[PDB]
């Protein structure tokens, strides 16, 4: 898996599960272009995003809809969406874990790079 | 001082100083129309970057140049910037917290009622 | 002020109010001492703790009464408190701060040199 | 797995690997009992700490000692270790994973609690 997202849920101490995860990858015109999209599972994982192929150099935006995800369970929250920018493999191919744990009001951010 | 920015290095232990930061507003065509901008201080902070009379209701984005922040101290980081989008809502003052370190960050919203 | 302790709420977005703070000094036979306490105030800081005479280089634990912050709110939380453990060197203002949620937390030590 | 800790290093984005963690439950004197200890492994996960059988109703403590993993990396931390204390099973048996992200002046820390 060259890109796998986690959320987790500090209110409720809990994977965050049904979170959508939307990816982009900037164009030639430096545009944000959807690149692919899923939603986490029971465990708040979302795995098979992308290939080794398809995944290739460049600058990467992975959105997760925290927003949604708050208002569904009673909480209105503060931000939007929790936004991960970042150049992916312009050194080589590596495998991406892009990690976020959930507050209503703040949240944190993680990236795990390793080398095949 | 409706909206402040305040910016701290994990590394470090200190206040991540002259970081760039840029206020956009969500425009009519979903594009992002630029609003205010600045370096955040001795201190970390970005003080009067808008006013009570210009930050009306709307979706704003701080992006925060981290990437910048981390190059000039020789250290190679993740992310090319960070991002905090939110509703500024009637019914205040934000003051939006960021906590950095080279692959990870944690941003927080503080809103109190004057 | 030495020492600041500096505690957030990630769930409202606000100060955590009136939450008690513990602070001790590790003793020659390796106990914790008693060394300072107070609650916070409406910004969510504890200020005046201590002094620049009594705070030593030394082994400090700060403890932050999580636990009974949330009950008062009718919010489970996991931890029984947050503890902040740390050596004070000479060679400066120490600020911990504290970010809250109910299953976890962030810490955060600014130094800084006057 | 009743109990497991992982740990992260948020400057390399990476597992913090060989990072000592010692685990102690409060006695009916008050005092902290040593428990259960170890290291992490390869990707920064401790498992094996306990079993079902002897992880009964209790206040725990997990101490991660960050302070000996940064010097090792040529880095001066500010914390001695990073403390975790909690009770556990008071509801009956739960599974724990306590998470820890590391950075030299800062750290977090999450718990995740599923009922088996």
């Amino acid at each position: 898996c060259p890109l796998m997202v986690k959320v987790l849920d500090a209110v409720r101490g809990s994977p965050a599960i049904n979170v959508a995860v939307h990816v982009f990858r900037k164009a030639a015109d430096d545009t944000w272009e959807p690149f692919a999209s899923g939603k986490t599972s029971e465990s708040g994982e979302l795995h098979g995003l992308t290939t080794e192929e398809e995944f290739v150099e460049g600058i990467y935006k992975v959105e997760i809809d925290t927003k949604s995800y708050w208002k569904a369970l009673g909480i209105s929250p503060f931000h939007e969406h929790a936004e991960v920018v970042f150049t992916a493999n312009d050194s080589g191919p590596r495998r991406y874990t892009i990690a976020a744990l959930l507050s209503p009001y703040s949240y944190s951010t993680m990236a795990v790079v390793t080398n095949p």
